C-alpha cells in the first residue's frame, strides 16, 4: 500500500514463525535483524554501517512474510537495534520509491 | 519520479552551492552528509547507526535541492562513509514508499 514518510515505516514480518516488526529501508543493501533464532546454518559475515561495522550470521533462502507478502532470500542476524528489510528483499515485495 | 529498488536509489543534490549523489534513506530519521564546508552554526550532536554512533554536526535550516526539489531543514554533516537524506527530508520533498 502506499506510506508517507512522517513516522518510520514499519511493517509486520513472520520469519521463523516469529512475529517481528520491521523498518523499510530503501538505503540498505541487505536485512539486517536482531539476534534470533533461526533454523539452520549460516555463514559468518561483516556488514558496514554508520558507527562503523557489525559482524553478522548470514542465512540463506528463508521465507519471510513482510504484510502478506512471502519472499525467500538472504537474511542477516546480528546486532542491530532495528530489524531493517533492505534492497534485496524490497525489490520482492515489489516495493517503489516516489516522488 | 518511481524509483525501484533494483540499484541504490541515488539522487542528485545541491548544497551550498555543492552537488553531491545521496541515497534516498527511508529508515533513517535525519539527513547525515559526508563532511564538507557549510556556513554559519552548527551544534554537536551524536547519531546512531548500525555500527555505532557518531558525532556529527548540526545544522539548521540548510537549504538544499533534492532532485531539484528543493526544502529547507536541519542536516548533519560528518563521518558518515554515504551521504544520507533522511525523513527530515523526505516529507518536504513528497516522497513515498510504494508496495
Ligand atoms: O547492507 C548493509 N550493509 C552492507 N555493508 C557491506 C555489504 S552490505 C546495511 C544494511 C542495513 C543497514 C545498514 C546501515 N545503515 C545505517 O547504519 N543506518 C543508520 C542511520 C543512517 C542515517 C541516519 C540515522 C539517524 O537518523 N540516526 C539517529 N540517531 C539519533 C537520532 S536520529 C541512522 C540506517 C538504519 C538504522 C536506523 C536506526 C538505527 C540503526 C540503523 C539507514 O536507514 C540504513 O539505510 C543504513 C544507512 C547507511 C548505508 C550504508 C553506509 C552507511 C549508512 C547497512
Amino acid at each position: 500500500p502506499q506510506v508517507t514518510l512522517w513516522q518510520r515505516p514499519l511493517v509486520t514480518i513472520k520469519i521463523g514463525g516469529q512475529l517481528k516488526e520491521a523498518l523499510l529501508d530503501t538505503g540498505a543493501d541487505d536485512t539486517v535483524l536482531e539476534e534470533m533464532s533461526l533454523p539452520g546454518r549460516w555463514k559468518p559475515k561483516m556488514i558496514g554501517g554508520i558507527g562503523g561495522f557489525i559482524k553478522v550470521r548470514q542465512y540463506d533462502q528463508i521465507l519471510i512474510e513482510i504484510c502478506g507478502h512471502k519472499a525467500i532470500g538472504t537474511v542477516l542476524v546480528g546486532p542491530t537495534p532495528v530489524n531493517v528489510i533492505g534492497r534485496n528483499l524490497l525489490t520482492q515485495i515489489g516495493c517503489t520509491l516516489n516522488f
